[PDB]
């Protein structure tokens, strides 16, 4: 070894600017001598409500349907649907799991949200006491590769929509941080649609540029202090 | 006269903490004198995934597929997928709207971020420009009634998941006022399954003696301040 990563890769058009900056990913990782996996979760029509089906076989309170519980019960008895548990092996043996997705609103687009509720269950991502610091996944990288539609100006601390930091809160401190992840710095690729065919390339290639060096890297330290104090 | 309810409800179980502070919200507004509708997403099985089956018609550009720019123009055609026409009527017609949910991940449920994602096109929410105080929905006011796993302390400045309206950002700030409803004090019942039997009907009724002043209500500045002080 050698190191695994997994793309998880959230856009409808293959020809799009995030499906030029997953296959540039792919192809630097892959030179590199990585182990490369994409869940490319539109194709796959990956299933993003958390519902009762989440669960083979019959459920431990068929009464009331508590969701996170049975998935609890579910993940220690291995009784979880099978497009789950596939998610669960890919991250399980991934160093680094990157997300490649336009930002929709604020957010990511909801078939990654479910992806997030689905995958990362109680058991598997975290437990008592096992979250933060200390979550089930610690030791794991996760990056943020995100597309805007709003300039770089637009998200600074007085723009219209604040600073990038503001939304990345959720991702990276309650979601990623939160299983166990060290949280490199976000990728953020400002407003690609806007842009003259050439400040895209170089959007593309600094992203394969930083690829190459993306295992001497610093986690960020994910504190509510970096993503809102001075 | 005579006012208009909308309430976007993203539960599973009818027999949840969710499911009654929808019911007391129906019951009170209902007592009232108002209309009410309620769009149960997981009983509706609501599609959460943005693809090219949300329009109808020819595609601007069948080449590349891009979400925004096509139901931007399937709304002006009227060629959008009819269960997001439905929705959008809802909203139209509705002079307040309240979301109900338990908080996953620091955010909304994915079944309800679809129903953002989908619902809230360009052309229906906003127009660039018209967005923020010139978005589309002037004039209406939303409301958070979103349920936690994590306490009030939790939840705090120097507690581990941070204050409660640092998550509240890209919801309220990023979706709804930039689409130009106004902004209520989000309603937070943490904990439910941690409290005693008297804490969780006390939330219940808290929330239902909310409800009988709500029309008296002034929102909030909803503004980088307001989310995160300093
Ligand atoms: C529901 C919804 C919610 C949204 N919410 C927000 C929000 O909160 N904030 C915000 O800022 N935006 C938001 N947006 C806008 C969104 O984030 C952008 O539209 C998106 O990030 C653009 O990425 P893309 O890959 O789809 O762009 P594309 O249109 O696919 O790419 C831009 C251009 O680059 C070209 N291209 C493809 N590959 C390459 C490459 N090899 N090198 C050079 N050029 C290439 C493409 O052909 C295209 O012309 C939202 C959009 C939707 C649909
Ligand atoms: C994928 C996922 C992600 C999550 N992410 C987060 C997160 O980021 N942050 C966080 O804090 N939490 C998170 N959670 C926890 C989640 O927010 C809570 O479990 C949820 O808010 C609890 O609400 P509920 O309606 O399901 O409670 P329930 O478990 O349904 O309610 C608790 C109890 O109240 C009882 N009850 C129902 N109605 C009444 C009533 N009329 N009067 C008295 N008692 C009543 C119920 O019967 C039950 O016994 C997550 C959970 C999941 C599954
Ligand atoms: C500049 O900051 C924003 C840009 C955009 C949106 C939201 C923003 O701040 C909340 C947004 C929502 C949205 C929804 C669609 O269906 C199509 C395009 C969208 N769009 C953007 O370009
Ligand atoms: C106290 O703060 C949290 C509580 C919880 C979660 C995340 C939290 O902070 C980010 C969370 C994710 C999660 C996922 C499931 O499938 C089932 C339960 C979940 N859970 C919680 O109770
Ligand atoms: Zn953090
Ligand atoms: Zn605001």
């Amino acid at each position: 070894a050698g190191k695994k990563v997994l793309i998880v890769y959230a856009h409808q058009e293959p020809k799009s600017f995030n499906g030029s900056l997953k296959n540039v990913a792919v192809d630097e990782l892959s030179r590199q001598g990585c182990t490369v996996t994409v869940s490319d979760l539109y194709a796959m029509n990956f299933e993003p409500r958390a519902t009762d089906k989440d669960i083979t076989g019959t459920l431990s309170n068929p009464e009331v349907f508590n969701y996170g519980v049975e998935t609890h019960e579910a993940y220690k008895q291995r009784s979880l649907a099978s497009d789950i548990t596939d998610e669960q092996k890919k991250v399980r043996e991934a160093d680094l799991v990157i997300f490649q997705f336009p930002l929709y609103w604020f957010s990511v687009p909801a078939i990654l949200k479910g992806w997030m509720d689905r995958v990362l269950c109680q058991g598997f991502a975290f437990d008592i006491p096992g979250f933060y610091d200390s979550g089930l996944l610690q030791g794991k990288l996760a990056l943020l590769s995100v597309t805007t539609g709003g300039t770089a100006e637009m998200y600074t601390k007085t723009g219209v929509n604040g600073d990038s930091r503001y939304f990345l809160w959720p991702l990276q401190h309650g979601t990623l941080h939160f299983c166990g992840f060290k949280v490199l710095a976000p990728q953020i690729s400002f407003a690609p649609e806007i842009a003259s065919e050439e400040e895209r390339k170089g959007m593309v290639a600094a992203w394969s540029q930083r690829l190459q060096t993306i295992w001497k890297e610093e986690p960020i330290p994910c504190t509510a202090h970096w993503h809102f104090g001075q």
